[PDB]
This record gives structure tokens, C-alpha cells and sequence, in this order.
């Protein structure tokens, strides 16, 4: 339709995929996490899961206190959730003409190169395969100019949203790389360009 509260549906989506929402909590998406033991984890101020990606051996003993089969699930979600980067490159910053096939290539990275993309969670039985959603609309008028989806099974690749440049004068665009498996990674990058 080209509306950009599809950011919206995306977010449900990984709600859905896991089974908490958006606000909610990010910590409590982890398999085997709880309330209780989420009174633990704020004790180290630990606002994003990537904390967790950080954090070594004792300490996450000392957190968790439970049989090993959630522990090794809690680490394979931890191992598979990857740090993400987000990083465009324009063609042609200055020769921004209105109306036309304005490609643009964007390079993404991941934190470890996934041995597969095998998304976990607790709530949701039935096996998934980890998506990305590549996004980039205008915020206040909420119009949606370029959307693709990757499957990224390499550490580090290319993609060129084929997208039409807006109308005349400035334009703050803005990207995001929603995964729509986990909640909490969603990474962006706002921008100007002025179009003739």
C-alpha cells in the first residue's frame, strides 16, 4: 500500500514469534525468563538484551538457577540473537532528481555468522526461520519508500533498495532493520536529502 505503520505489524510480528510485546519487556523475551528473576536483572541496570551478550560466566550463574536444558536454550537464543549494524551508502548525494528509480545500496553486518538461522523461543512450538525487514519511510508523513526482506546467512552482505525519491525541498528519511523474529533490535539511521 506504501503506509508505514507496516513498523507496527513488524513489531507484532516478533511479539507473535516470541510472545510478549513491544513495551512489555525486552528481558522477558529469553527462554525461560521470569518476574521473580527479572527483580535480579535490573539489579545490574540491564535495559537492552545485548547486555547479556556482554555479560560472562559468573554472573550469569548467580542470575539464573535452573535445569540446564532452559540454560542451553537461554544460550542458543543469546548465540543466535545477533548484534546487528546498520550502515547506507548513496549513489549520488548531490544529483537527487524527484520521481525516478533511485537505487541505493545499504551494507548490514551481524555480530557471529549464524551456523543456522534457527530462531528459538519458548511460547512459540512450531520452528522458525530468522527474517529481516529493511525499511525506510518518511516519520511525520508516515509514506513507506523502500521495503525488502533478507534471509542473512552470511556475516556481512549488500542489499539495494529500488526505491522513488519523494517530492521537492528536504526530506528527513529514516531506516530501520527490524528483525521479525526478536524483539528489541531494532536498529535505524535518520538522514537529509534535498531533491530538485
Amino acid at each position: 500500500n506504501g503506509y508505514l505503520n507496516a513498523t507496527t505489524a513488524m513489531d507484532l510480528a516478533q511479539m507473535l514469534i516470541q510472545g510478549v510485546w513491544d513495551v512489555d519487556n525486552p528481558l522477558r523475551q529469553i527462554p525461560h525468563f521470569n518476574n521473580k528473576i527479572l527483580e535480579k536483572c535490573k539489579e545490574i541496570n540491564v535495559e537492552t538484551v545485548y547486555d547479556i551478550m556482554a555479560l560472562e560466566d559468573e554472573e550469569r550463574d548467580e542470575i539464573l538457577t535452573l535445569t540446564d536444558s532452559q540454560l542451553a536454550q537461554v544460550a542458543a537464543f543469546v548465540n543466535n540473537y545477533p548484534n546487528v549494524e546498520l550502515t547506507y551508502s548513496l549513489n549520488n548525494s548531490d544529483s537527487l532528481i524527484s520521481g525516478v528509480k533511485q537505487k541505493i545500496t545499504i551494507q548490514l553486518t551481524r555480530d557471529v555468522e549464524p551456523e543456522n538461522l534457527q530462531v528459538t523461543s519458548e511460547k512459540y512450538p512450531f520452528d522458525k526461520l530468522e527474517s529481516w525487514w529493511l525499511v525506510l519511510g518518511e516519520v511525520s508523513k508516515k509514506e513507506l519508500y523502500a521495503i525488502k526482506k533478507v534471509t542473512l546467512n552470511k556475516e556481512t552482505q549488500q542489499y539495494e533498495l529500488e526505491f522513488d525519491t519523494p517530492t521537492s525541498g528536504k526530506h528527513n528519511l529514516t531506516i530501520w532493520c527490524v528483525c521479525d523474529s526478536y524483539l528489541d533490535a531494532d536498529k535505524e539511521l535518520s538522514f537529509e536529502i534535498n531533491v530538485k
